[PDB]
């Protein structure tokens, strides 16, 4: 598998007549090792650290909500929990469901948001991080089509790497003191070609909301961010639809390319927007790379089997245009014992190293 | 007032080098007289007829919700009620708020939907209805730019008038048996120029949902329609965002025109989308016409005072480019007693008559 | 005077085939009245408030430096004081001149910088400030040539007004977390035409310096800003030369316009750069407006008499192309007593009102 | 090493579709042998000859400044000394630091300037000097792109060689009696293509300043030159910024070439301007040649490792696009004893001989 797909990927990436896009999920931040431990424990960590923070006491409302959701959702996540409390606080839930916390739901969600901001407030150590390598690859060669990045994370690590290496980009906001979400440049879509475009689909930690005029602005991480939403907020104090429109518009461009690293296709909206974009333009390609085994990605299998221009690649098998194949007999593992054929190049560290090698 | 604004409106409408759009709200269906009574009692009717249907018994859940919402919302509407029950049923609301109806909320909302479908299932009597006059105006002269219609109503009266007079149009769906919501023609945006475009922002009664594949389709009015939503449904089994995108794209076209008849600017999403479109393109114009007095439209006043290309016209006063004016001294009323200066031409019947006169 | 010059100014400003620039000095912030007092006491205030802060004790080093400079400079300013301490700290000044403060010079300059940041850290009250009117004028009409602003102040009031009214602009820096001074866009000079350009010649309060890598970045006002320099810093951790190059390049454009409000032509570098630009392009025009009397502006008189395309206008007299004229006999003052002919329209409030009237 | 790099250099220099530039430092004047001694003892000579001129008496102010600077700067230079006295005389330094010389600092700096002018006032002996060979190469073949020379020296030897062989060039000044620094031709940048351009970044000995009008002019070497500054003078009576702008503008041209001979990269401003130019245009190339060993050039190593289009070549090793290589096994030295592999062609004499061979 390695030779042919790697060579084709090198040819398609090295060209400058095609757009290039990335999708960055929690896999990229967790791929950075710190003190022999993951830098950030991902979406699952933002769940069980929260669970352990409130202790084993069942009198706490959070644990009761957890055990209620296991009755319906076998594997609830922190995004679902945040959505559930946001739904509860949208109406005067004074019933027996929220009888214990007549008004402590707001305190609980504020505490959750504070803990999330505390945990996702880190910085890139040194200059050997994979984000620096990706930024170096982006700035290495001038390409006639812009490089776009879509991130579902809340961290500023990608921006830190882009700014350290002096890579210009436009994330949507314009201004210096309290940058306003400038809209008309977004659909004007004639910015200088050397600029990059970083879209934060799920918001970020530096976005804040002023309720006096009900307007959003990008600032600095302060005590309480009102745009930590995992795609759950009001209608268009909401830039989420604009970023989704930008992704859809990009996917409709001819000869489009896109790579997903660290994504597990567990979000319905992303999957359906990708399906609409792929069906709209048959020339669009997605070189999905999974760090986990293919057996654990059912939605990825459904997406690959329902579309023809989605070259899904996993650690063990692959789906190249609705047809499934496995690894051919090759000396992938030198050791005779346990001759597992694994695609070790799907890791974010290995992906960044590959991009650096292509840059050189 | 009458002469100058009417003459300017005649010039701008008679030209075929500018796009023309309409927004049709409950004012147009209520403007049709039937048995010396309104044909449909509008959004307020879909509220108090519902209230009277459940009787004066306070044990009913609907009345309890009504009196709960008056504690928060001084003037709750049927749209807000539908949204509130939809929010309640989105979570297992087994608390004291919904203790009376552990599972009767579904029955109550089904009954409400059935009554709504029963009341909004009528037909245009004769060929003298204003919709027929508007369709005749649309088909009278060939225009190089298409005529677009955005409707927040659920009725099929506009389609009935368009089909009776043989006016071709595209409402989004494609097919004959169970028309699927075709997307790619929508952003392809190169349909024949002689076709019209009717967008139903708030759905319609002939739209149905199949949960087996979770897909929407336009059919015939049957027992239970799942797309009666006043802009409250799932994410993109949802064409609402596509119609909103179409409205926004139209508003960005140069030298755009738009007329609101029967609209009270009481929906936040419509107002904010209109504001974004108007600020995006300064050439866009809105000739808002209000059947009610200007004093009862606070949102209209705010919209007119916050933008320069919104020529708001009311029964008594007007706001033409952020400046407010009143009716000049004219013999509007022949009778000496109560010399009220009222713009009687803002009614839907008078608007249709004016359009017919311009057509002739 | 009023009619002809005002009408010519209206014609030249209303056109969109010529570039427009502003120069904003302390006159604009002092023109805002607050509590029947100036909002900020200008460069003179940043001098005598400093003098009063250290008291009347002659043992203080600051007072000794003040009385030393009066021996050489009859009217020393805060800029000169800052330059003098910066020169002293550039070398190990252990002599009798700095014997009193062997190392307290750093503490004194840090205290001065802290007080300056404290005093210049304000916000625009309400929406009636002249900056809001100027921003409304800028965003009112689309012009094929960009509007440029050069500010010698440290305040963020202009940015506050621009962001409140949603006016896009580019101040040089690119990024979100710690915006780096992006250079290549600056001489690339092909940004979208709808964007404005705000150049801070004398730095600002949100600019900070990292000595670990010795790089500047635009952030938030923190404890200690290292780029408060009134044009006195290191060679090209210095964007001053880049902004000067941008001003010089703009002045060389054909049919250029520029207006100075609140400037007294007391800075040699600004005057000489303006002279070089004006001589380079004879088509460049400067409509200098002085709030003070012409007798108090010797450098302005020299500049006007040494160049032909500098239409200097003062409160009493004017110099239009090397020729000096006075106010013709007109009923400028209604009162018979003290018939002073004063151009009251040179004030920043009146200038903003005039710009708003031209916009309407 | 020799064959491949020499052949590539021959190809790139022989083409006339690319700009060519030189940077000339003290290595070129010292490379000329006179009486079995260096013609000029370089920057180090302009330091220790000055030190020996004032004798071993510690009562002299110059020696005291020398020993003061060794406390801070391990290797102070004559440029730093001149800057330090210029800083001292910029303020009334009447303290204990300058107590010994209340006003003798001016006399000391005048004596230093007189000695510098005396030592750098020589002429090219004969017609066999390398400058004559370089001028012959420049005039040998007509090139569509001009040849530019940037010199950090004060001598007129390059001009002497250019004038002896009748090579036209433009050094910035225009006129015959007292040539004024003409600016508008400099950015006009449409001089005849056959003319060369010689830029003196660090001034020269024939530049003089008239304080009556405070203007600079190129004349003849007289008693006291006021523009001997090693890049340390007033703001824009200063052409230094204009020459820097010219260098930066040249470096931004596509397919630019540049060769540094005799430069040790010990000036921060040159290095940072070169870095900005190289990053601005990735097509720009620098074929740095060092007469000294690579181990003695730390700034050169940092510059080479921080950029990809800087082909640094030294006597022993090389850095070609961020990658370091050494000399391959070749019979560089015929003698078996001490088989040192040294690039003897990096000398200025050998460089001129190589250029002459390429010309033939």
């Amino acid at each position: 598998d390695t030779t042919q797909q790697l060579s084709l990927l090198k040819h398609v990436l090295s060209e400058d007549k095609r757009p290039i896009a990335f999708i960055i999920a929690a896999g990229c931040p967790v791929s950075i090792r710190h003190n022999d431990a993951p830098l950030i424990p991902d979406v699952a960590g933002l769940t069980r650290k929260i669970s352990d923070s409130f202790g084993g006491n069942p009198d706490s409302l959070l644990m009761k909500i957890i055990q209620n959701l296991k009755t319906t959702i076998p594997n609830p996540t922190i995004e679902d929990i945040l959505s559930y409390i946001r739904l509860l606080q949208q109406i005067p839930m004074s019933g027996k469901i929220h009888d214990v916390e007549n008004s402590v739901i707001n305190a609980l969600e504020e505490s959750i948001c504070e803990l999330i901001e505390e945990e996702v407030n880190v910085d890139l150590p040194g200059n050997a991080t994979p984000y620096h390598k990706i930024a170096a690859w982006i700035n290495s060669i001038n390409r006639e089509h812009q490089v776009e990045i879509f991130t579902t994370n809340y961290d500023l690590l990608m921006e830190q790497a882009l700014e350290e290496l002096n890579v210009p980009y436009f994330d949507g906001f314009v201004g210096s003191k309290r940058a306003f979400f400038d809209i008309r440049t977004i659909e004007e879509n004639k910015l200088p070609s050397r600029w990059s475009k970083l879209w934060k689909l799920h918001g970020s930690i530096n976005w804040q909301l002023d309720k006096q005029t009900q307007t959003i602005w990008r600032g600095t991480p302060s005590k309480g961010c009102s745009l930590i939403h995992p795609s759950h907020l009001k209608y268009d104090k909401m830039p989420y639809l604009v970023m989704m429109d930008q992704l859809k518009l990009f996917l409709n461009q001819p000869s489009a390319i896109l790579i997903t690293c660290g994504y597990s296709y567990k979000d319905q909206h992303i999957n359906e927007v990708l399906s609409q974009g792929l069906q709209t333009n048959p020339n669009a390609l997605i070189y999905g790379l999974q760090y986990d085994v293919l057996e654990n990605y059912q939605e990825a299998k459904d997406m690959a089997l329902k579309r023809s221009n989605l070259i899904l690649l996993a650690k063990d098998r692959a789906i190249i245009g609705k047809k499934e194949g496995e690894w051919k007999p090759d000396p992938q593992s030198s050791q005779d014992n346990d001759p597992l054929l694994f695609f070790k190049l799907g890791d974010f560290q290995h992906l960044a190293s590959f991009l650096e090698e292509i840059s050189q």
